[PDB]
């Protein structure tokens, strides 16, 4: 159909169906999160709160993954067994990371059904991240004592962070357990997150795939890049939907607050869509994609891998991220390319900023920075060029996620003539050249 028929049938075709579907598969999880929030304000003892969220996590996992949930349950039991066996060692994070590596690699080895494994990659990822983070926090001394079984199981089965939930620290979980007075700000945060989630879902399913044929008036290279861009933007809005839904669930369960200067702010942010859609740098894109995940990776993989060098630690962090999302060849290729893209662009922007004394770093400079040129036309032009390069990289990497192993990835990146890899290689060559010239 043409644009006229498409916009005649849009509302009853893809707005209301997608919205209804997305709402009808989250309403029970939202109800359990609200029940957990109301139950945790009753002044119950802490162990009863942990047991209640364990039961809620079991029921939510059963609701979304049927009988298959056993793999997440066995992972939680195995994680507690490993944590208890090495509870007096200073390498709890080492043992937990090794056992997570074994478990995930066993699942990737197809010992478990492909559909079953792929179904709950997210929940399993969050459980693994929580266990590894608690082990490393016990190692570094951020968590004082080894938790009791009910506290650990409640942390793993926190109903606000069980299905699509953002990784939260053990201290953040315990703060949620304490509970905060139900305020207007809290409810506004939940409502805003839910509205943004539904908007992003609608955009991902309706606007995204049909962006260029209808919405924008605008098999040559241009056509291919347009299809790549719309597949990327649709994938981005799907991620944003998951992020905002996770914010809504976590806030609605009572987590995601910051008690700063005796002033409570419900400001849990999982994804920053504006910093990806309108990107300054690819580093910013990667960070803003999933702030809890990026912080977890940087804190618990990057800092522990610094003995191998900066670049090797970046590769280890991206490989751990690839394993956490499940080994699919397109996503593994995207993350392996993202390691090179982010590292090359970061070091090139640092070198450019140092040589030109300009605010062209991968992030915004603080108000007190030594760069001579801060708001000039050349600085704005260079930042715009790097943002256009970031959009180009986003379309290239997101072309793999249209709605598939080595051949599909090679074909899709050859239809784009391997353009982003050539741009990354040229940027690295430029980096080396400018450094050599000094
Ligand atoms: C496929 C990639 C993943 C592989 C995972 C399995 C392998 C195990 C990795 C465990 C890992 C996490 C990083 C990866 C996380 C992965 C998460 C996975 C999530 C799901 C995907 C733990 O990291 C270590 O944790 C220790 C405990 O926290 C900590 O120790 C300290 O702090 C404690 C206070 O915090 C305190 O109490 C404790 O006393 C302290 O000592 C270390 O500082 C930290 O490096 C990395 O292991 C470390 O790696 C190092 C160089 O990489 C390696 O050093 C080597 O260096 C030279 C060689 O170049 C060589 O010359 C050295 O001789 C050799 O020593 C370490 O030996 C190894 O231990
Ligand atoms: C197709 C596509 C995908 C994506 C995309 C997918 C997944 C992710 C999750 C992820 O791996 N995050 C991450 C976070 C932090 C680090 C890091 C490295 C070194 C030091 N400290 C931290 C590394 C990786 C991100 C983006 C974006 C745009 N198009
Ligand atoms: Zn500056």
């Amino acid at each position: 159909f043409s644009r006229q028929e498409f916009f005649q049938q849009l509302l009853q075709g893809c707005l209301l169906p997608t919205a209804q579907q997305g709402l009808d598969q989250i309403w029970l999880l939202l109800a359990i999160c609200l029940a957990c929030r109301l139950l945790w304000r009753l002044g119950l003892p802490s162990y009863l709160k942990h047991a209640s969220t364990v039961a809620g996590g079991f029921f939510s996992l059963y609701h979304f993954f049927q009988l298959h949930m056993v793999w997440v349950v066995l992972l939680s039991l195995l994680c507690y067994l490993v944590l208890f066996l090495c509870r007096h060692s200073s390498h709890r994070g080492v043992f937990l990371s090794v056992t997570i590596l074994i478990y995930l690699l066993m699942g990737e080895m197809h010992m478990v059904d492909t559909v079953t494994w792929h179904k709950m990659r997210g929940a399993q990822m969050i459980v693994a991240m929580k266990a590894v983070s608690l082990g490393f926090d016990l190692d570094r001394g951020e968590v004082g004592t080894v938790p009791s079984p009910v506290e650990f199981m409640g942390y793993l089965y926190f109903v606000g962070t069980i299905v699509f939930g953002p990784w939260i620290s053990f201290h953040s979980y315990l703060q949620a357990v304490q509970g905060r007075p139900l305020s207007a700000r809290w409810l506004q945060k939940v409502a805003r997150s839910l509205a943004l989630a539904l908007l992003c879902l609608v955009l991902s399913t309706c606007v995204g795939p049909y962006l260029f044929p209808y919405f924008i008036p605008l098999k040559g290279t241009m056509v291919r890049w347009l299809r790549a861009y719309e597949s990327a933007v649709s994938f981005h809005f799907s991620n944003y939907f998951v992020g905002f839904l996770s914010e809504a669930t976590a806030t609605l369960a009572g987590a995601g607050f910051t008690e700063e200067k005796d002033h409570l702010e419900w400001d849990l942010t999982v994804s920053k869509p504006l910093n990806v859609e309108l990107p300054r740098s690819m580093v910013e894109v990667v960070t803003s994609w999933n702030l809890p995940m990026s912080y977890w990776l940087n804190n618990y993989v990057f800092k522990n891998a610094l003995r191998l060098g900066t670049f090797s630690a970046v590769l280890v962090t991206y490989a751990a991220s690839a394993l956490l999302h499940g080994f699919s060849f397109h996503l593994a290729a995207v993350l392996l390319s993202l390691a090179f893209i982010t590292y090359v662009e970061h070091v090139l922007r640092k070198r450019l900023a140092r040589i030109l004394s300009a605010c062209v770093l991968s992030k915004r400079c603080p108000p007190d920075c030594s760069h001579q040129h801060r708001l000039g036309l050349g600085v704005r032009a260079l930042n715009l060029l790097f943002g256009a390069l970031a959009i180009f990289h986003l379309a290239y990497l997101g072309s793999l996620f249209d709605v598939y192993g080595m051949a599909y990835t090679v074909h899709k990146w050859s239809e784009l003539s391997w353009a982003s890899h050539w741009v990354t290689f040229g940027c690295w060559i430029f980096y080396r050249l400018i450094g050599a010239a000094a």
